[PDB]
């Protein structure tokens, strides 16, 4: 049942948010629980202008509120960030 | 001199390293790729969200050590 997924309550994913306008990677610790808010909140504190940003996998935009599970990501993976004027 | 950079091929979401001289054109990293099996048919560059020419070279396309580059499929 859930048995699989209970043994790993502490399951961190390693992976890298490509910020298109910057060219830069830059890597975030996420749990397959949190929201791409929650990543969003993690790239604002370390001063990302999130402002008009979105998230973008196998270049699809993700809505914010899907989760990291929902997004499919797993250690390594590379989310891309791109701006929208 | 050569700068080791990647291209994130925003489709595959993958980040592959390339090797690569100042004096390259876009055009000769498009070649690397192609040998790569990338499929490389109506993707541009982008570097700082910014559309790339394939004439442009590594040094005027302001490339270093580190560089990623982005390769997007078009509309
Ligand atoms: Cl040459």
């Amino acid at each position: 049942e859930g048995l699989r997924r209970g043994l790993s309550r502490w399951k961190r994913y390693h992976i890298k948010v490509h910020l298109a306008d910057e060219a830069l990677l830059l890597p975030l610790t996420v749990r397959p629980r949190d929201t791409l808010s929650d990543l969003r909140a993690q790239l604002v504190g370390q001063g990302v202008s999130s402002w008009k940003r979105a998230f973008y996998y196998n270049a699809r935009r993700l809505d914010d509120h899907q989760t990291v599970r929902d997004a499919r990501l797993q250690d390594g993976s590379v989310l891309l960030l791109v701006s929208d004027p």
